[PDB]
């Protein structure tokens, strides 16, 4: 197994794949790391296992079909894989934990998002559709872009709802398009 978290990068406590060479801290790993379970297979490789027993998952798909599925165990899965690839990225440390606004000509977003909040909402399983977890997800980039205005900072924002929008139309088998 790799001797790095999969998602930090960093050594420390790590619990590894049975299923394959990735190691996580505890609760890097999404959902947190089952206390038991010999062998323990990662999140990659539930999702690498969805595919396989069903090979047309791949398919494409429009978004508003994805956005309507309710969050039965293979969606809720979806969702907290995506929520993952995001913390996978160094830029999210900007998005984790609860912001605070005050900031000469700028007002606060109605409605403030973060990362952390949406890992507990999917905990505990308070997104009935896809459409709620995505929503969340949009929230946070939108509201950043908003508040820092021209702020070059504005940047960090497009970058982080990238990596989300490309990892969403990879793990939901979104239609490619030009
Ligand atoms: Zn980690
Ligand atoms: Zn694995
Ligand atoms: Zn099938």
């Amino acid at each position: 197994n790799s001797n790095i978290c999969e998602v930090c990068n960093k050594w420390g406590r790590l619990f590894c794949c049975d299923t394959c060479p990735r190691s996580f801290h505890e609760h890097c790993h999404i959902p947190s790391v089952e206390a038991n379970k010999n062998p323990w297979s990662c999140i990659f490789c539930r999702i690498k296992t969805i595919q396989e027993r069903c090979p047309e998952s791949q398919s494409g798909h429009q978004e508003s079909e994805v956005l309507m599925r309710q969050m039965l165990p293979e969606e809720q899965l979806k969702c907290e894989f995506l929520l993952l690839k995001v913390y996978c990225d160094s830029k999210s440390c900007f998005f984790a934990s609860e912001p605070y606004y005050n900031r000469e000509g700028s007002q606060g977003p109605q409605k403030p998002m973060w990362l952390n909040k949406v890992k507990t909402s999917l905990n505990e399983q308070m997104y009935t559709r896809v459409e709620g977890f995505v929503q969340d997800m949009r929230l946070i980039f939108h509201n950043h872009k908003e508040f820092y205005r021209e702020d070059k900072f504005t940047r960090l924002g497009i970058q982080v709802q990238d990596i989300f929008e490309k990892n969403f139309r990879n793990i939901f088998a979104i239609q490619e398009t030009s």
